[PDB]
């Protein structure tokens, strides 16, 4: 229970995982700050708290803030993982049977702490069509959705994708705060190693030669959503500097532009590459991850849910480096829900 | 309203910020030393809490014109004379003000500079230069600095421009204007939202305003943007809170587009009259929201005797990652090195 941090490689990605282990004093400091926020503010995503969240985040332990800041500017990061936060399992109570029942009094402190960590990386956002536009969402298995294509699945693999791949307002980070995970169930993660892929295919993937359609998981805004399915814009899968390209792809919702067989080939080459390159991150209770959604796709393996209140439960959040850029898709300046207007 | 958000520092708050800036000056060589900039976001967290609270309110106010932090400590005697050229303005005595500007700026985003402006420095200098009185660059004096979005030509233009006044003995005003969409017409707004305009790089990006030795390759992109400007919009985003991107001296409508030419001269008249004054006294730091306002500087008579007006300046981005195609490597802050 000493503080430690370091770099865990995956293939050629030398800083793929940045791991921080909290000392017991650091875990207690973070818990005390989250509990004070829960006393003073309405909700982990109420306007009063989110106006202050980026400043309150500055009260987290300094050594942790320095390591999170290094992760924030690492444009080859896959996952920042902060291990060893305090979770009182007894006080938390059972895993709820549905996200609609999961915004519990006992779990508030973990929503506040997830937003505090997240607010070191950017500004938290949610989505009108996802869990009623909650910014702090819940990942837990739902009975009768075992074979579903959403994060409430268990028995079937959650297929890998860039989060909200279709959207110009897609998150920079996806945050996950594990409350319990008795069977050590993993998030799957992959990035592109351009040195494992034919330069010709990489060139095609930088072309605006693909359609990324919304999941059925997804008005001027919702007019844009109907258009995105029926008349999808021609988009690239890779963008930015050749030395540090961003990745945007959905294994289930990406196709080449009509009649572009070459693009179809490059896409299916990339799908097989990322499929073969998938690795896993397991979050024990009190472990928090931020996936760099610019760099990695993510999903989840089949697992065996009991639905007895002991199942895996994460709090989840989306983070943007640039809240202002999505103002056209938000209700007002301070509102954080994409597609609310 | 709160378009201008002012924080007047207490003596303790001024002293705390000065102590932190001097601690940075004791540790690091330059206010844009790579080691300092890696450390800057967390060091900024050590600024006074009441100040960080008001900077955060400004950061999330999408109608902000400027945040002004008044009353930082500036030792005029220790600072010495105003240098005669920005090339000579990286003085030992002024380091502490460069460090403090970066600390305030790092609450709002990440600092960036330009390969094609003041030799790619991140902390730049605004002071009158003999022979540039009637120029269109920040070193002008006799000729008003025409109102502009900073680096309006570039998709990597700053979200905030930071100005730290070291010296302003004649109270020369910074000029500011926002756009009222209601007050120009829903008609003109529709035109301005169209990609029907040419915005060229301003003269500060030319090799004539950089050291002679600076690589020709840096200027290729600037010369291309002067010769062959892309068709771009002046307004973007939400109709209720649209962003503004225009330079009064370097913006034209696309050839043939009479409707666009009319929209632009309507905008130029609306912004010209609305232009209002903010005077930055010694120790005053302003952050202009470069998405919401154009800014300039009133005409003034420079004395060229070492007493002249002197600001430190910085560009701040909300999203450093978005410009990686234009930067040499992940941590490099100089736009146009790639
Ligand atoms: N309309 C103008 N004068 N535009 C250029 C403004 C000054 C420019 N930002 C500089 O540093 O020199
Ligand atoms: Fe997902
Ligand atoms: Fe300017």
């Amino acid at each position: 229970h000493h503080h430690s941090s370091g770099l865990v490689p995956r293939g050629s990605h030398m800083t793929a995982i940045r791991e921080i282990r909290l000392s017991e004093p650091e875990s207690a400091q973070a818990a005390l700050l989250a509990l004070e926020c829960a006393q003073r503010y309405a909700e982990p995503d109420s306007a009063d708290f989110l106006a202050d969240a980026a400043v309150l985040a500055h009260d987290l332990p300094r050594a942790v803030r320095r390591e999170v800041e290094r992760a924030r500017l690492d444009d080859r990061l896959h996952a920042l993982v902060v291990r060893g936060n305090d979770v009182d399992q007894d006080a938390l109570g059972p895993t709820p049977p549905h996200w609609r029942q999961a915004r519990t009094a006992a779990s508030r402190r973990y929503g506040f702490l997830l937003v505090l960590y997240a607010s070191l990386l950017g500004d938290v956002v949610g989505w009108a069509t996802q869990q009623d536009g909650r910014v702090v969402t819940d990942v837990l298995p739902i009975e009768g959705q075992e074979d579903s294509l959403v994060s409430s699945s268990s028995s079937v693999e959650l297929g890998w994708h860039t989060e909200d791949a279709f959207s110009p307002y897609r998150a920079d980070y996806v945050g996950l705060f594990s409350l319990r995970n008795p069977d050590s169930v993993a998030t799957t993660v992959a990035g592109l190693d351009p040195d494992l892929v034919g330069p010709a295919v990489v060139d095609v993937l930088f072309g605006e030669r693909f359609h990324i359609r919304p999941d059925n998981s997804h008005s001027d805004y919702f007019a844009g959503i109907v258009e995105a399915v029926e008349n999808p814009r021609a988009v690239s899968i890779l963008r930015g500097h050749r030395d540090a390209p961003q990745l945007c792809v959905d294994s289930d919702f990406t196709t080449a532009v009509d009649g572009d067989a070459e693009a179809a080939g490059a896409l299916d080459t990339l799908i097989k590459h990322l499929g073969g390159a998938l690795y896993e991150v397991v979050l024990g209770p009190g472990d928090v991850a931020f996936l760099d959604n610019r760099n990695v796709v993510h999903g989840r393996r089949p697992f065996r849910a009991r639905f007895d209140g002991t199942d895996r439960w994460l709090k989840r959040i989306n983070v943007t480096a640039d809240l202002r850029k999505s103002r056209a898709a938000r209700r007002d300046a301070q509102a954080r829900v994409l597609g609310e207007a």
